[PDB]
């Protein structure tokens, strides 16, 4: 309506800053790329001597190529000519401007960046993971910031604008306070009693089950019954809790009734909702549950909107593409299922459709929907369901947000070793030797086998630093007493860090050198490199701040994992052990005997005349509670939502075939776990932090954290070198000549000149293209000769002007460095295609860069955009910090990888260029899943247990007897690796909007 309209105008007055910096950063990002992998993504492997391409591993798409020393490489008998396609649908190289904008759209959204990261390292080379970590940086966390930051401060504006009876109750009115402790050890309880539901649990724990379900729901009938006969039930009424507990009782003694087994899981597991009684001891899911009722309650009127708008969009992209996903089904469905598992047909898959857009994932489908219909019907409906999809959730995220948080001999002795130890020389060799020790443990890879002398160095190296370390520890034990060294904190682990490897030292030596528990021990030693926490000032205050905030992370922890608990529990009711399935693993890919061959195990047992069926289960299942909590984990980072959401639909029941959409209703399961456990125990921890850092930093007097104390000052300083001062200049100076020029440069059109200068040379080198012809190459080539000159002679023009001791005036010494830089360019582009063309091709491309200068000459202009990369300036000390803690632990985690993935099989996610072999390569899966992007893939290749996904027959991994992994480490690792990240990078977050909010 009008109102909206109107509401819709302020906010954009209100973003109009940040949406102009996004597009600015979005179409610089967008020529660098242009510049550097237009028609890259065109290199599928194809054979020689003929015009068939080889697939990857498991994949119907074909293999991609690069002629780079680090780039992918070609299976023999293959060679690596470019083709007219690109690899997903021919949508996924960046040459024209068109797809580089999307491309970049697609890394600043950050989904499916998995995708196009390995692409474009598969066919570029290795070297240019830089350019991803750069604009990861800037702008899929930069960019987020500052639009959540607006949207936040658009929020805060709007708000600053707007007898045998009594007898029996003589008995009963006890109420005695240990009644009511009673009923809570019987509800803990019963919840453990039911958490040991498991596929194959025998008859006798089905008869205990069952025997403990029936006396809980006696003791349940009977305390209610005391209840309601303990006083009149008139007065029963006006109570919340009795009333839910009353019909929480009535569901269980009414499927105690039913003689059906309890067909209804979810009515079985209806009673679980008993552990919010629970929520009275507890003040953490008390506010839960109040954020639940705001959401529901107070502001009911912004979910109703969300789910309105997430209804309209659902019916709209049914009506318009329904017909269409039916009639052409064939080109998106996969080989073998004959339909496609998403689409617009029914009112439930557009819903499904437009929540997985919601939940930010959108290129899959969108690729679907503009190869099977109209090209601008998907790209309207499917970007404008993105903004406006992902507008209103964050406005419900913080809205929430605020809602809910807006209420002698001996002393001489040891003074020599104290004063030895004081030495600035020997804390710097230490720190040195800290560091070279954390390089050290990065080259013992999978490779280091075939180079025997570097691991007798490494070894040798180790051993020293063992007794450097030992004869430092004796030192410092000398120097200060036992129990002041003991009380300390960072004592406390460079102890335990000594002990964990000086056993490991002395195991090498001695016997029990193989057994698991050894061999875990000498994979800890990944922790060495975590003893530069205390040396660096800005680690050890970013530690400090961290652990300040420890119990209010475990207490909303705590919650959350009981919360997971519950949804465990009704999962592993619904799908214990259905996750089964016969498949044809023939060589390499497989697919689901269909159901006329093989419908159960039976079957899958007699029609086996080849050898070709096995009969095997998803990787992450609902077996047990454990699995239910991976796979809940999994479906709340929405990183292999997808495997188990097939898996649970198509399952039909124990020991049969899984029919396809057999039970095509359970979507409706997940969807609601996401609901709850993921946005809603999201807003719960986000709170409890910020009102954990509103306080400490009120307590700690309100100085800025994460910053030390000398970097404070230089912080000073620069905040300081942001304010007014201007100098007026001199008219006329020198010669009158220079006069001439200075009076017409100072004039309003100089300025406006130069800017619209700049702006014709972005559209005349964006309407560059990889397959333009050489007329075209000849006249936008010599417009830029054209350019570089006005440029080099309106820039010596303004010098003469202003004599030659200028250069500190202000800005205009970074267009002297770029002009110079243009220059050099030119000259050396002149050079090389002439004098010593024999170098590669690509430092043409990489030079040619280098006038992205004359871009980044705009920001002068960009008030709005100035002051955002002043703020970027301001909090670069504290993101350094944090940086460089986040660094530290991507170390830990990939000598941890690299110890313990180097043989796995090359299933989807990993493969020859991103397995964990190399330090370079685990280094490159780590800052891939750092994002929480694509761990599912990696962590499926280490479920693989026993053929036929593995070869535990391999010869090769005699720890686990072949390329099979080790799912007990396996969860471990990328649970604590997508937690730990988590919390990083929400410290980074808060940091950055601190700083903007100065
Ligand atoms: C799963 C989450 C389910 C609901 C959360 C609250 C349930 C607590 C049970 C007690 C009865 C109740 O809730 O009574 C109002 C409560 C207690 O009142 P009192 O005893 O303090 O007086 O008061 C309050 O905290 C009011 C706010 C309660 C929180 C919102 C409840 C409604 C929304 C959530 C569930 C919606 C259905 C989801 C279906 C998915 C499939
Ligand atoms: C909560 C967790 C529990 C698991 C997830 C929720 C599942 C709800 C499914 C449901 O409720 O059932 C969906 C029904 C399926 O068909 P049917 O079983 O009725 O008949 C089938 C034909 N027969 C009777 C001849 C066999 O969908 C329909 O038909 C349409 C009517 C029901 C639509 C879904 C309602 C529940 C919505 C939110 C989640 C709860
Ligand atoms: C990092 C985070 C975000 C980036 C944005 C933050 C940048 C902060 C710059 C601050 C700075 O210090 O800047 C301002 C100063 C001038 O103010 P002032 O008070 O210091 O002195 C004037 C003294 N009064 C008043 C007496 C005349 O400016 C100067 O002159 C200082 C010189 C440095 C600034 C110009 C940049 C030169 C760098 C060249 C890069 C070339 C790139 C080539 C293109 C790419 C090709 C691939
Ligand atoms: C509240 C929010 C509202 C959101 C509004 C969003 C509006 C977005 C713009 C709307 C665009 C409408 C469709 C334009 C394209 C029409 C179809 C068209 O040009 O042919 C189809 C094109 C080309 O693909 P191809 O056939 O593989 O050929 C490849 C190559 N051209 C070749 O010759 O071999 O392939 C395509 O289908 C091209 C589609 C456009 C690609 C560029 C999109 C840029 C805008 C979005 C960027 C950020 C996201
Ligand atoms: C907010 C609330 C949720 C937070 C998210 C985490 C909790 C829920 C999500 C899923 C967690 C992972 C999970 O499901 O448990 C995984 C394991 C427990 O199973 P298992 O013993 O490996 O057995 C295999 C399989 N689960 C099975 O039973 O069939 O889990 C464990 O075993 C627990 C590990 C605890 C932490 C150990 C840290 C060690 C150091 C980590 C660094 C080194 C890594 C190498
Ligand atoms: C797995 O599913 C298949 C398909 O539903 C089941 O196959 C059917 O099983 C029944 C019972 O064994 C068979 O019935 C008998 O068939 C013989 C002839 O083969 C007939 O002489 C008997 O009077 C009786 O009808 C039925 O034929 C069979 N159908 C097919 C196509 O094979 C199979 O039993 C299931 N396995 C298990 C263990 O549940
Ligand atoms: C922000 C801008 C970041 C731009 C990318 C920053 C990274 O650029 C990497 C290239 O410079 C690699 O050097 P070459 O082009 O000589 O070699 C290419 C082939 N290999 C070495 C990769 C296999
Ligand atoms: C909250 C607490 C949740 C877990 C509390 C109970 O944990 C054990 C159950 O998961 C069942 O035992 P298992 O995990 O060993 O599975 C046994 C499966 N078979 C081999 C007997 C079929
Ligand atoms: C705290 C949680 C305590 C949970 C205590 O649960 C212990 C067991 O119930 C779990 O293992 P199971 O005995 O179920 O595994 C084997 C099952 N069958 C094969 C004997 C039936
Ligand atoms: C402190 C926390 C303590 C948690 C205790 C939870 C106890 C939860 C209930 O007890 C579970 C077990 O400790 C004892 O029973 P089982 O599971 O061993 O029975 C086996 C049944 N079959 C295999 C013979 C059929
Ligand atoms: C080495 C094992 C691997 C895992 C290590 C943990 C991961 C690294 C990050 C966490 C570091 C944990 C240690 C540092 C904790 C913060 C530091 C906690 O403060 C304790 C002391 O450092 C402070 O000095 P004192 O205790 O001697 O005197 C002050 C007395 N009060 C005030 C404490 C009572
Ligand atoms: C009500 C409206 C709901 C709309 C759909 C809301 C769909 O989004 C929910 C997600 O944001 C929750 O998961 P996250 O993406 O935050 O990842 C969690 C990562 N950790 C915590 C496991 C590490
Ligand atoms: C810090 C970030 C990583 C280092 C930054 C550089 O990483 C990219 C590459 O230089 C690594 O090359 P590699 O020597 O790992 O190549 C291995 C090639 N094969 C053996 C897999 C085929
Ligand atoms: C496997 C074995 C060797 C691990 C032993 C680790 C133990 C001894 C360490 C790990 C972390 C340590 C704590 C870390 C920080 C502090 C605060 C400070 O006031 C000293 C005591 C106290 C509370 C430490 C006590 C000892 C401690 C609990
Ligand atoms: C200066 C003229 C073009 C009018 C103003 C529009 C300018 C600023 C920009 C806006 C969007 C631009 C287009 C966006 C993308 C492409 C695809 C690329 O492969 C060739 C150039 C081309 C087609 C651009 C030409 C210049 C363009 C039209
Ligand atoms: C409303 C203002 C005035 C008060 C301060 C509120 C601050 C603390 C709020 C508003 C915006 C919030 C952010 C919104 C979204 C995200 C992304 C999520 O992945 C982690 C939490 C994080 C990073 C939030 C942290 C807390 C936050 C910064």
């Amino acid at each position: 309506l009008k109102v909206i309209v109107g509401a819709l105008i302020h906010s954009v007055k209100k973003l109009a800053d940040v949406t102009i910096l996004t597009i600015f950063c979005l179409s610089v990002f967008a020529l660098v790329g242009l510049q550097l992998f237009k028609g890259n993504l065109k290199n599928k492997c194809v054979k020689n001597d003929p015009d068939i391409y080889i697939n990857k591993r498991g994949t119907s798409d074909p293999l991609l190529c690069g002629n780079g020393s680090d780039s992918g490489h070609c299976p023999d008998g293959y060679i690596c000519l470019k083709t007219s396609d690109n690899p997903d649908f021919n949508y996924t190289s960046f040459d024209s401007f068109a797809w580089a904008f999307l491309s970049l759209f697609r890394l600043m959204t950050q989904d499916s960046w998995e995708r196009l990261y390995q692409q474009t390292l598969r066919t570029s080379g290795k070297i240019y993971m830089i350019f991803f970590v750069l604009v990861i940086f800037l702008g899929s966390f930069y960019l987020v910031n500052l639009i959540l930051a607006v949207v936040t401060m658009a929020y805060e504006e709007q708000n600053q604008a707007t007898w045998v009876k009594l007898k029996t109750i003589l008995f009963g009115l006890v109420t005695d306070p240990f009644a009511e402790l009673t009923i809570t050890l019987c509800i803990v309880v019963n919840t453990i009693f039911m958490a040991m539901e498991h596929h194959g649990m025998s008859p006798t724990f089905e008869a205990m089950l069952q025997i403990g379900n029936i006396v809980f729901t006696i003791f349940f009938t009977a305390e209610m019954v005391f209840k309601i006969i303990a006083f009149d039930p008139y007065y029963y009424f006006q109570k919340k809790w009795n009333i839910f507990d009353c019909i929480i009782v009535t569901v269980s003694l009414l499927e105690l009734g039913v003689a059906k087994k309890g067909s209804l899981s979810v009515l079985r597991s209806f009673r679980l909702l008993r552990v919010f009684k629970l929520a009275k001891s507890w003040p953490t899911l008390n506010t839960l549950i109040k954020i639940i009722g705001n959401s529901v309650g107070a502001l009911g009127n912004l979910t109703i909107i969300l789910a309105i708008i997430v209804f309209v969009f659902a019916l709209v992209g049914k009506q318009l593409l329904g017909e269409n996903y039916r009639n052409n089904r064939k080109n998106i469905s996969a080989p073998h299922e004959d339909w496609p598992r998403w689409h617009m047909h029914d009112f439930f898959h557009s819903f499904l459709i437009v929540f997985r857009i919601l939940c930010g994932e959108w290129i899959e489908n969108m690729w679907a929907c503009m190869e099977v219909g109209q090209k601008s019907i998907c790209l309207i409906l499917f970007l404008t369901v993105m903004v406006l999809g992902n507008l209103v959730v964050l406005n419900l995220f913080i809205a929430l947000l605020l809602n809910s948080f807006s209420a002698d001999v001996g002393w001489q002795v040891r003074k020599t070793c104290y004063r030895i130890v004081e030495h600035s020389w020997f804390e710097s060799f230490i720190i040195f030797m800290i560091l070279l020790s954390s390089g050290s443990l990065a080259f013992e890879d999978y490779y280091l086998d075939q180079k025997p002398t570097v691991k007798a160095l490494l070894e040798y190296t180790d051993r020293v630093f063992t007794f450097i370390f030992v004869f430092e520890m004796l030192l410092k034990w000398v120097a200060y007493g036992f129990k002041k060294y003991f009380t300390n904190a960072w004592c406390w682990l460079d102890f335990l860090i000594v002990n964990i490897s000086l056993i490991s030292l002395t195991a090498k030596i001695l016997e029990y050198s193989e057994v698991a528990p050894i061999k875990a021990l000498r994979t800890l030693r990944a922790l060495r490199p975590l003893r530069a926490l205390s040396r660096f000032e800005g680690m050890r205050v970013v530690v400090d701040a961290l652990v300040g905030a420890i119990p209010s992370i475990m207490n909303v922890l705590l919650v959350c994992l009981i919360f997971w608990l519950i949804f465990s529990i009704m999962g592993v009711n619904l799908f214990a052990g259905k996750f089964w399935r016969c498949i044809n693993y023939t060589d390499g890919e497989f697919s689901l005997v269909p159901l006329s061959i093989v419908n159960n195990k039976s079957d899958c047992k007699i029609q086996n005349s080849t050898g070709s069926f096995f009969w095997v289960n998803v990787k992450v299942n609902f077996d047990n509670v454990a699995m239910g909590y991976l796979a809940l984990l999994q479906v709340a980072t929405f990183k292999g939502w997808m495997d188990i959401m097939y898996a649970a639909v198509d399952s039909r029941e124990v020991n049969m075939q899984p029919k396809w959409e057999d039970n095509v209703y359970m979507y409706l399961y997940f969807v609601i776990f996401i609901i709850f456990g993921g946005f809603f125990t999201l807003n719960l921890f986000v709170g409890v932090i910020i009102d954990n850092f509103n306080q400490q930093k009120k307590k700690l007097g309100g100085q800025d954290i994460f910053m030390t104390e000398e970097q404070k000052k230089y912080y000073n300083a620069m905040k300081k070198l942001g304010s007014k001062k201007p100098q007026k200049p001199i008219p006329r100076p020198l010669n009158k000549f220079q006069g001439f020029v200075f009076d017409i440069v100072t004039r309003q059109a100089f300025d406006i000149t130069i800017m619209v200068l700049i702006c014709l040379n972005m559209i005349t080198m964006m309407v560059e293209t990889d397959d333009q012809s050489e007329e075209k190459t000849k006249i936008l080539g010599k417009i830029n000769q054209f350019f570089v000159a006005v440029f080099t002679g309106e820039c010596v023009m303004k010098m003469f002007a202003l004599r030659q001791y200028y250069f500190t005036n202000g800005w205009n010494v970074f267009d002297f460095i770029v002009v110079v830089l243009s220059i050099a360019s030119l000259i050396f582009s002149a050079i090389l295609k002439s004098l010593q063309s024999y170098f590669s091709p690509t430092l043409f491309r990489v030079i040619r860069l280098a006038r992205i200068g004359r871009i980044l000459r705009l920001i002068r202009a960009a008030k709005g955009i100035r002051t955002l990369l002043f703020a970027l300036m301001m909090s670069l000390p504290a993101l350094f910090n944090i940086g460089l803690l986040l660094f530290l632990v991507m170390f830990i985690y990939s000598i941890f990888g690299m110890s313990s993935f180097p043989h796995v099989r090359w299933e989807a996610g990993i493969d020859d260029m991103f397995n964990f072999q190399t330090f370079a390569n685990s280094m490159l899966c780590l800052f891939q899943i750092t994002t929480s992007a694509g761990w599912d893939g990696l962590l499926s290749p280490i479920l693989n247990t026993g053929p036929p996904y593995c070869d535990p027959n391999l010869p090769n991994s005699n720890g686990t007897r072949g390329d099979c992994g080790s799912p007990a480490v396996g969860i471990i690792f990328f649970t604590t690796y997508i937690i730990i990240s988590f919390l990083i990078v929400v410290n980074m977050y808060i940091a950055v909007i601190l700083e903007n909010f100065n």
